[PDB]
């Protein structure tokens, strides 16, 4: 029993995190096989960062110039090129601890870890979502650019996510590890607003049922709802809307706890209108969304 | 900027998961040089958990009864003796992915990472604090036994926990890696119950100066008090008192922010007795009491 913001094992990451140093700017590097994943404005002057631009910034650039560090070991760059928002440097040697891999590009609402490190060393690993206006809520200082965001599918690392940026509002921006940005930020020193930060609705939901299952109740109540009645509630609170394949993802906690969706629905619309009155579900006393369907089976049923 | 409840980096730990068999009982051992240490109730039967008798239960046992598996090689057991409520099995094989380690006896109210594991494999890490009564808030599932709790100071790892019961009330107790128990709990199926969940005084302010750090300043108020005004107030609401020591430990986060300690003190007690009128601090609707002063510095300084 218990129900915990859990991130996966961080070791398979862990041994891919190197040092890239580009003139005096030190970030992260992701290090699989034979090439190092980093953000682009490695090359930039904080100066630069105003408005840069990254193609003629990179014709000063040589492979001697990228400094790649594994540990206290050096990685020889025999090539680098620019994909959208990352560099990509080709190194003389694969490394020895490549898991398994794939990169995705998760949609908002989707949950991933972070291994936040500092010059090339974790720091520490916690779990988060991707927002619907595509920033994430993260812990990051000066240096942890190239921290990077993952799930792990038993031996699998998905690679979802290159930190870069911090907003004006203290919100992280990054990209997919094809250096695409989530969302429509870009790698700037410029005005960048995030829109509404509404509420995950299905994640919210998934964390009701994983509250039912460790016995967390108080909040069930007599009522159903229809998907038309809640959305219209949903909106009013900035929730995003739920849609039947929110429901049809939501099936198995349904079955495992004989609760129908739109009955949750119904005690989540009474949650939004009445609040909690002072009471905790799962010891939080607001409504967590991130916590995906997936999430909540995977940590009820214990997967490795 | 941000902040979150960030667990360590759990490599170094994840090379030391097995699994122990002990006939039809599999739970987690850890591996550390030629030792595998793991809780001793694998070798009870359910029916034996009600009044188990250790030492008359491992006179029965062979070093060749403990099946111990690291990965999908087996380990062959030379030795095994009980040391309190954990079993020492020595292997002929010294773990390869040793990490530099300690076993520290933590103190109530600080905080640990945990490595849930099933089957002597990793799921995920979590953020914990020992609770002032030794319980923890843990989230293990049958398996999950011999799960433990560490600190990395550096390449140092510090196991504090190593996971043993789910109390009735679904909180949990286990031991430090000599196999005593935090609190006054023992690893039989009883009537256990744990004394008062208090909240852990210091690490609310340490939290509270992580707020003020990280931009979330609505809290603070035009007031004062003194160590026994709080520590009345803190009584009434099931705060643990806050001693001379603990004020020195805020020392730092004091200095940085330049609010003194007795001053967060008044903030705190009006958010006591005033609640958060529907406000949060850093994302939370409660006063999170899960980071320690040294979280914070930690973790607001970017510590590998
Ligand atoms: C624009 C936002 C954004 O966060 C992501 C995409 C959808 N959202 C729409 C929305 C706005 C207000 C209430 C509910 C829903
Ligand atoms: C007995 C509890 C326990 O949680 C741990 C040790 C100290 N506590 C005392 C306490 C009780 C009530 C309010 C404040 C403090």
């Amino acid at each position: 029993s218990g129900f915990r913001k859990m991130a996966f094992p961080s070791g398979k990451v862990e041994g891919c995190m190197v040092q890239v140093t580009c003139g005096t700017t030190t970030l992260n590097g992701l290090w699989l096989d034979d090439v190092v994943y980093c953000p682009r404005h490695v090359i930039c002057t904080s100066e630069d960062m105003l408005n840069p631009n990254y193609e003629d910034l990179l014709i000063r650039k040589s492979n001697h110039n990228f400094l790649v560090q594994a540990g206290n070991v050096q990685l020889r760059v025999i090539g680098h090129s620019m994909q959208n928002c990352v560099l990509k440097l080709k190194v003389d040697t694969a490394n020895p601890k490549t898991p398994k891999y794939k990169f995705v590009r998760i949609q908002p609402g989707q949950t991933f870890s972070v291994l936040a490190c500092y010059n090339g060393s974790p720091s520490g690993v916690y779990q988060c979502a991707m927002r619907p206006n595509f920033t994430i809520k993260g812990s990051f200082l000066n240096g942890s650019c190239g921290s990077v965001g993952f799930n792990i599918d038993y031996d699998c690392v998905s690679f979802c996510y290159m930190h870069h940026m911090e907003l004006p509002t203290g919100v992280h921006a990054g990209t997919d590890l094809e250096g695409n940005f989530y969302g429509p930020f870009v790698d700037r020193q410029t005005a960048q607003a995030a829109g509404t930060d509404t509420t995950i609705t299905v994640n919210v939901l998934a964390w009701l049922y994983a509250a039912v299952i460790n016995g967390d109740r108080w909040f069930l109540n007599r009522f159903t709802t229809t998907l038309n009645d809640f959305n219209l509630v949903a909106m009013k609170y900035n929730y995003e809307p739920l849609t039947q394949d929110h429901v049809d993802i939501l099936g198995p906690l349904s079955a495992q706890t004989g609760i129908a969706v739109l009955d949750m629905c119904a005690s989540l619309k009474e949650l939004l209108q009445n609040g909690m009155n002072g009471r905790t579900i799962l010891g939080s006393a607001l409504l967590e969304d991130e916590f995906t369907p997936f999430d909540v089976v995977r940590q009820c049923s214990g997967v490795t």
